[PDB]
């Protein structure tokens, strides 16, 4: 019913990384650094791989912030997206045919030019909240409904 996915926030005391995806599901936008989970793989593992191969940095300790469930209607699969947040990389972000990441300062987020539902949840990833939430989209730019919730334990 759900296939899982990772999504990795590299969020320091003053600045967050996220990357602009140039090509597929989301092109165009900013976000953090993510995708699907694989065969044998831990969720953990997967979010480290994933962060690695869209970023080029290498994580030790994730930390869980979040779970984001994401409808599509007309589209079968919901995605279970797994959020992480990280203060400590080894590596410099690189850029490659997929993915140009950019430093932000915090109070400077282009929630225009990210998805829509970032605007909801981002400020509780800021402020050291965990969370669990629901979007349902029509298409790429329309939430017609969503729940979000602040959680102790993700
Ligand atoms: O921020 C949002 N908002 C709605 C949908 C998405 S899907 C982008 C993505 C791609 C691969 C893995 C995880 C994620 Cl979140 N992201």
């Amino acid at each position: 019913a759900s296939r899982l996915y990772t999504l990795v926030l590299v969020l320091q005391p003053q600045r967050v990384l996220l990357g602009m995806k140039k090509r597929g599901f989301g092109a165009g936008r900013w976000n953090g650094f993510g995708g699907k989970v694989q065969e044998g793989e831990t969720i953990e593992d997967g979010a480290r791989r994933e962060l690695q191969e869209e970023s080029g940095l290498t994580v030790d300790a994730l930390h869980k912030v979040g779970q984001i469930v994401f409808e599509f209607v007309g589209e079968p699969e919901l995605m279970d997206v797994h959020v992480f947040c990280t203060d400590s990389i080894q590596g410099t972000p690189v850029e490659s045919d997929e993915m140009r990441p950019c430093w932000f300062q915090l109070d400077q987020i282009p929630f225009k030019d990210m998805w829509p539902d970032d605007s909801y949840w981002f400020p509780l990833l800021l402020q050291k909240k965990k969370f669990h939430g629901y979007f349902k989209f029509q298409g790429q730019d329309t939430i017609l409904d969503y729940t979000l919730r602040e959680v102790d334990t993700v």
